[PDB]
This record gives structure tokens, sequence and C-alpha cells, in this order.
């Protein structure tokens, strides 16, 4: 136990002699800041296999260089170590941050543009200024970081010695006097650091006592970790209510609502947030401050109405078919349900035609809101919350307000009128984006939602494979530039009911009606279905610019 | 800040002073983290919240607890003293504090209303003269015992740890010193013992923590995750050890659901399907220890995995046809010995409809019943090696069924005996009605019952009739009062109702119940005879008077079905 160096263990890594038996990048880089900012690490658990246990457990490495598409599991043991060997049971991220920053690297899919076609390194700025961090550190290409802020490769550390690395920064000339020394006092930190002190602690034992030694580590160091702010708040929060039945309440809200259709994925966190807002409490963000006796006090008194109107807030969602898949946007549910609240509406809203209108005007805003690509969502969020509140109480006795909701969030900048280039996004959306349901649901508002129903091709997926399209005889040229197209937005459609035949067959031997065949197809947007699958092409550049239309067109408020 | 150093003196003494508070709310638990202490471990880093006072009227903030009381304080108190200045609360070491606190600082009948001979006040206590047991693997010996218990073992010298905080040094080495009790060589060993406590109680610096106020709260909560504890340490994971050399995760998930939603609910663990592998591949060696889950021995167990995924399934639907659920099963160690019987014989689903298995799954229910009535532990203690020689006994016996008369042998040799004293006989007759082993006790005394149809536990004169106000309209003698409400929950007024909670009984009194539902003379003569009520009084006052005539019919039907 006691201490031990961050260069000593990375180097058992390297011998293999440090192990894991089975089982974000911004968050390395965290990580590294806080180590040299004196930030001390915690007590590590570690496993000493036998020799002569050394055969009857698999190992497995730790990861050095990661790629997502290349290496993304962690490898089976190379050469099993002729030695006595650890593993380790608990600090394997810790371990595997350290690693991939000092002595590996990190190739991360970049988030390009919506028209698509990296190996990184951790690096950290020797002249690092202050950020309210201390030390930037990023995972950089090495010509992003030749830029002409002085960075060098941390890796470096491991595999110079110090006195060379001092003198380069020295013999630099694109440094100033100044510049040189700050940059030599940062680059001995690293190396002093990795180098040269105690960081690193361990509880380590047998296979008999290993039993008894991971249960002192759990009493002695933490157990039940905090679930960050979340669970605290939950603890801090629930300790302020007369009910001592109250932790329970809300995690019981949270199940039911997650059973409400077909499914979803509500945190005890949304239910917290929404109590603020509900209870016209004036901050609504997710911290400590906001969570006192007085402000709890007022959602123990008003807790039935709340709990209620959330929970028709799922259901109305799903009355709409949103699920867990679709509906990504939780933050969008407080809205809804602060208007639930207000107006005291209930299950019967769900029912009486007298409500419909009001009810399509909800879901046409929560569509545009998600089918934006971000921005409406994400930050700036708790100021837009407090003002979408007040709108509700203003002129919402009436009905939802969309003519001042739209500007209110203009106003914050997060208007819900789209431009051609994201018009131009959405009509080539793929399959898998939980947009494309939404962009279908509001092209095609006539559909029992309310029921099963599913997107599908309206060309089978089946039929769009190199060979099989090659048989019917499309250009090689073409081939691979029509299966990609075969998941996009003009090759889809909604159907009715959960889920071989070319379109023209089904829509003859199920549209006998020649006149309600010509209706359900223009309804679905379908102009023309050719028989050849060599002139799908013609057909998907003719329904998109149909469907880039009918999107400007809903779009249009 | 990070404040590396810090005694548990000082924390205590902040504690005492309500400096240090808490926001929300075992002994041989406490005991273990005292002997580590002492064997040097850490604690781990704490995480404390600051309260400047012009928030310190807006949380309502609780004491940490020094002497329980399961009847008078089982919940932190409030703050008696809110202080002036600026205050802490705890946030991460809640149970680490609580333990050094109650620890430094402060029955079995649960005859509930006794004040007295039933909270026995027990206090921490070290044997200086400790020795290393390497069973526990303890190297120090922390017992929490009661005055007498504390005060003549050659080899035991209790010293209550308390006095370190209240005496001091000097005086404790003097008193060591200056008893004759001891001898020389002995006087010794207790000395530097003794000095170990009070110099790492104070004199040495365990505790170390982060105080954070509510403007970066956030952030510095967010790096202590980074840096320790994230993946909320860890567990005796040996499942790993295994999705790893078997080529399974989600399958055990699976047989942990599904045996979980066979009846109205069971609560069993990933635990006990390893431990059930083990026991039913014919493993010398049923401990959950890592050394028995090696790559050879997990070979054998993928190979049984079928025949032991139906088994275990098989064993939780017999239980549900005996109205076994999560709430009345606590032991569910017992589940294994019967798995590798139905494994034995390779039985199904047709065990629990073929009437040509009744004497066999009556056999086994008595055996599991009175198992699980004896509150000793039978599947307590040396479970690995009375599972062991389970097996064997099952394993020479699958041909008629259940070697119940071997099994009990086996239990008698391991002192896991059935055999039940007449004094435990005395306290079966007065189970309440929230011990789990009530309702087995009412199986085992009423064999004749719907087990497979819905059926709850309920009182035969209604609970809600016993308030202190609603019996002076009756008129009871107030003396005796706080008991009479708490018979009203003992067996004697106790009876399975088949069906489910029936609004309509708990308003009648049973003689305006019975008298009704049951018209025949005849009939409820017998439903009532067969459910031990020889007579049914109509005035509430003589409650008292039918539960002892009850109390003296069921205990003669609990010496019959045991003995
Ligand atoms: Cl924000």
């Amino acid at each position: 136990q006691a201490g031990g160096t961050i260069r000593s263990l990375l180097d058992k890594v390297a011998e293999q002699e440090y192990l894991l038996p089975a089982i974000r990048p911004e968050q390395i880089c965290r990580l590294f800041d806080s180590l040299l900012q004196g930030y001390p690490f915690g007590t590590f658990l570690f496993w000493k296999i036998k020799p002569e246990n050394r055969d009857s457990y698999q190992f497995y490495q730790f990861m050095q260089h990661y790629h997502e598409r290349d290496n993304y599991h962690c490898e089976n043991v190379t050469q099993l170590p002729e030695r006595e060997f650890i593993a380790v049971l608990d600090g394997q991220q810790r371990i595997t941050a350290l690693n991939i920053g000092l002595r590996g690297s990190f190739a991360w899919k970049l988030t390009g543009k919506w028209w698509s076609n990296p190996v990184r390194r951790l690096h950290l700025n020797l002249l690092s200024k202050p950020d309210l961090s201390m030390y930037d550190f990023e995972f950089l290409t090495d010509d992003k970081a030749s830029l002409d802020q002085y960075w060098f490769r941390v890796g470096r550390i491991m595999e110079e010695e110090e006195d060379a690395l001092i003198d380069e920064v020295a013999d630099d000339a694109r440094l100033s006097s100044e510049q040189r020394k700050e940059a030599r006092s940062t680059l001995r930190h690293l190396y002093r650091t990795i180098h040269d002190k105690d960081k690193i602690s361990f509880y380590e034992e047998s296979d008999q006592s290993l039993e008894r030694v991971l249960n002192i580590f759990i009493r002695m160091n933490s157990g039940g970790t905090t679930l960050s702010y979340s669970d605290l708040l939950l603890s801090i929060a629930v300790a302020q209510w007369s009910s001592l039945d109250a932790r329970e309440e809300i995690h019981a809200l949270v199940d039911e609502m997650n059973r409400v259709g077909d499914g979803f994925n509500v945190s005890k966190d949304l239910v917290l947030k929404a109590g603020l807002m509900l209870s016209d409490i004036g901050s609504v963000g997710f911290k400590v401050e906001n969570f006192n006796k007085e402000n709890m006090a007022i959602l123990e008194k008003n807790w039935t109405p709340i709990r209620d109107a959330l929970l028709l807030s799922m259901q109305l969602l799903a009355s709409f078919g949103f699920n867990a898949q679709n509906l990504r946007a939780t933050s969008a549910i407080l809205p809804l349900a602060y208007y639930l609240h207000h107006r005291k509406l209930t299950a019967s809203y769900l029912s009486r035609v007298e409500y419909a209108v009001d009810r399509e005007c909800i879901r046409n805003w929560l569509i545009r809101s998600l089918l934006k690509a971000s921005g409406i969502w994400g930050s700036g969020l708790d100021t837009l919350l407090t003002m979408l509140r007040s709108d509700i109480k203003q002129s919402g006795d009436t009905g939802f307000p969309l003519a001042k909701i739209e500007a209110t969030m203009q106003q914050r900048g997060k208007s819900l009128r789209f431009d051609p280039e994201e018009i131009s996004e959405l009509a080539q959306l793929d399959y898998g984006n939980p947009r494309t349901f939404a962009l279908l649901t509001l092209l095609f508002p006539g559909f029992d939602f309310s029921r099963h129903f599913h997107v599908d091709h309206i060309y089978p997926k089946g039929l769009f494979t190199r060979n099989k399209l090659a048989k019917v005889g499309v250009p090689a040229e073409q081939l691979d530039e029509l299966i990609e197209a075969s998941n996009k937005l003009p090759n889809l459609q909604l159907l009715e009911g959960t889920i071989q035949k070319m379109p023209h067959e089904w829509y003859a031997q199920q549209w006998p009606d020649v006149n309600a065949r010509q209706a359900h197809l223009q309804s679905q947007a379908i102009t023309s279905l050719p028989e050849q699958l060599n002139q799908f092409m013609d057909f998907y550049r003719e329904r998109q610019e149909t469907l880039l239309a009918r999107i400007r067109t809903a779009l249009q408020p």
C-alpha cells in the first residue's frame, strides 16, 4: 500500500504485470489537470495472483491506443508474465486514463456535417493560462499542435530524459525569454509529477483473504458512491419533507412514468427540476441552493397535482407515440407539464375532441423543437424554461400559447424557424435518426399514433444488396450509391401496425381500387412507383423534391 | 479545501459541539471498522458542506446517532442546539463518522412493550490482551458488551473504548499498571494495546476531508469522484471471472429476473445462482471464494447450465406453491439444497401437479418451514459445510425421494438441529404479525389450505378495533393497555385467510362476520375448529380470555408438529 509513482505503475502495465479481470477524451484531460493541480488520487484495489493460479483466470490488458472502430475492446493478455502479476479491481479507469495519455492515443469519430465521408494524442500547453482549469490539456493531431500556445506531447515524458526536453524548450527561439521561463516551470511540474512523486496507493491481497480486504476497502473508503449532484440533491431535498416516505414517492412516479406506454426513461433529476418549475419557484436550477426547506415545502403541499400532471405529460407524449428511443429531449416535457398543471387538466384531456386542436398545437411545438439539430434544449435552458413558464401563466388559461412561446423562443435566440439548409438536411435524414419518425408525424399528420405503428422502406432494404441490384442491371458505379440512399427519408414512409415484395405489387394486391390507391399514395407523397430497381434514383430525387417543399410549408410559422 | 490532516478526537469533538451535522437520515460492522483502524488501514477522503449562517435556518440538519434505541432513538435526532457560526453537513462519510461517534460515545423475544430486560444498553469494548484470530483475520478483538458481560477470563481484559475520550492517558495506563488482577508480562501487553488506541483516536492524522461551499460544490464533487471511487468500488463480482473464462452475463441476469417473477414475487441475488452452480455441478467446494471460480471448474458449470437453469426455476415455483415470496423467505440460502434434489432426480413442472409427488412435496415443505422457524443460524453460519454434507445425503438417496431422515441427522451432527426446545416453542406461540417466521408457523399448523390461490394473514379480531381510545368505550384497565394492543398482533389473534384483503371483515367483529358468512351451525363450528377457534367472545373486554385459550390450543399443535 503506502505510496508510489505514476511512472512505476505505467511500466508494470507495459510489462503486463498490472492487468484487468474482464472489466470520454475531454474527461481524461480533466484528470490530468486535477493531477497537476495537486488534487490527490484515492487508494486503488489490487489482486495478486499466485503463480499456481496463473492459468486459472482469463486476464485482459489495459487500453493504450483507442480507436472506436479498430481497438475498442480490452485486448486479451498477449504473453502471460513469467512471475507474480496483479489484476486491478478498482481504479481501472483512472489507470487507463494515464496509460492513454502518457503512452497511448485516442481516435474518435469526428462530428462531421450532414454530408459525410483520426488518431489524436495527449498534449499540454507549456504556456498554459488559467480558465475560470489551470493547465490546458487537449487530445490533438500532430499537425494541429504544430500550429504557429506552445503544445508539448505529455507522452515524451515517458520516452525521453528530462534534461533533453528542458533543453529543447530553452533552445527554441520561437519563445521569448519570459516565455521559455514559464514553459520550463510547467514542463518541469509535469515531469516531476509523472515521475518523482508519491501519487499511487494500493490495497493488495491474495486469493484466500481477498474476500475480507475488499470489504475493508468498502467500509474505510466510500460505499454507495454519490451519484453526483443528482443523488446528493435527492438526498438533500427529501430531507426537508414531513413525509419520511418522500424518497420513495419520487422513485415511484419515475417508475410509473417510465411504464406509461411503450416505455420511457426519465430520471429522478427531471422530477426534481419539474417540481421547482411547477411550484412557481423563481429559480429552476438543479442546485442545492434551490432545494431549501421553504422551496420544498411548496412542493410537498402541491405534490399530488404535480405528480398527476407529469404522468399525463408522458401519457400525452405517448398519445403522440413517443418512447425512450424517439424522444431524446426529456427537457421538453417540462413546459408541457407546467401547462397541464396551470389548467388542472385530467386524463379526459386525451379523449375529448374538444381539446383535439390544443393537443395538435402542443405536438406541433414539440416536434419542431426536436427537429432542430441542436440549440433549443441544451445551453441557456434554465432562462428558457423560466420564460416559457411565464408565458403559460399569462395566456394558457385559454389554451397553449404557441404564438407567444414561438417568439419568446425567438428572443432567447432559440427560434423554431428552419433555414433552407436545416430544411435540406431534414430531407435526407436516415432511418435511425430519432428526428426521422417525428418529421414523418408532422408531414403525414393523419395516423392513429396512439396505436402500434412503425417506419418502413417503400422499397425494402433487403433488395438493396450489391449483387441483387447488379443482377437487375445497375451500373457498378451506381452500386453502393443507391444502397446508401435506400435508408434515406425519400424511401421511408409511415405504416400502420407492427413489422418481400416491390411496392407496386403490394400496393395493387392491397389497394385494388384505382381511385383509393392513387389517393393513399399521393397522401404518402408517393407520386409514382417505378417497376425496374434501376429507376429508383429518379423516384428518390422526385419524392425528395416533393417532400422538401412539404417540409418547408409544415415548418413555416 | 483538502485537509489531509485531522484526528478522530477533533472530528468527534466537533460532532459533540454540533458543528459537524448531517443533511439527511449493525454493531459487529462497527466493531470491524475499529479493528481495521488500529490495523493501520486508513479512511477515505470525506466530503463536507460549508453552511454560511445566512443559510443556517434553511435546510433542517440532523445530528449523528450516539446512544441507539430501536424503540426510542432509531432516527438521527434533529438539531437540539443550532450553532451560531459556520457549520458543516457531511455528505460523504456519514456512516463512518456515525460508527466512530457511537463507538466512542455510546432483544430476541422483542417484547416491545417491556422497557426493562428488553433493551440492554451495550457499549464498545476491546480486549487489551487481544490476539490474532486467524479465522476472522482479526488481530484486535472489539465486541459490544453490557457492563456485566464486560467485568474474569484469564486472557480477556475488557477496556471500554469510551473512557479514552473522558479520562487521561496517564490515568488509564496507571490503572492497568496498578491492577493486581494482571500478571507482570501480561501488564506490558495491555499497555502497548491501550496506547495504540489512545494514540490512534488522538495523536494520529487519520481523517481527511474536502470542505466546500455552495458556490463550487458541483465542481469539486465531480473532481472528487474522478480521483476517488466512481464505479462505487465493486462487489464480489466473480460473475466477471466467468463471463471471461466462459464463452453469459445476460443469462445470469435472466435466470435472476425470471426466478424473481415466478409467483407474487421473490428477491434472489445473482449470488445464489453462482453458488448453486458449484452445488449442482458437484464441485467439492461450494465456497463463493474466487478460488472455486477457476477456468476448469467453470467448465463444468456451463455444461450443467441448461440442467441447473431449469432446476433453480423449478425450485422457486415449488416455493410459491407453498406461499413463499420475497417478504416471507428471507433465508434464500435454503433453496440451494432443494435445487440439488430436483436436479438429482431431474424433475419438471410435473412434480408440481402429479399427485404422486404429494407425500414428497409435503416432506420437503415440513423441513423447510421447520428450518426457517428456528431463529438461530441453521442458514446463518457453517453453510458451505452443511450444504456440502446435505448434498451427499441427497445424492446417496434420490430414489423414494427426499432423504428427510438422513438430512435431519446430518444437520443434528453439525449442530443445526431442528428438535425444538420448550422455551423456543413458547416464543413461537407469541410470534408477532411481522416476523416472517409467523407465516410459516401458520402454514405448518394449518397444513390444509390453498397455498396455491391468493392468501393473506389476517387478524381474527381486527387490528383497527385496538386503539387506546376505542378500548375505553368498551372499558379496559388503562393499566394493561399498550400491552393489549400488542397482543392484537401476536399469534393467538392471527389466521390464514383465503383471497386478498377483505375490507368487509375489518369492520365486523368475529362473531358478526363468521356468524353471517358461515350460516350453517355445523359448518362454522368446523371452519373455526380447523382454525383453532374454540370460542369467539363478542365483548372486546374478553379479548385476553380468547388470546390465552387460543395460545393454549396453538401451543398444543406446535408441540405435536415439531418434536
Ligand atoms: Cl444554463
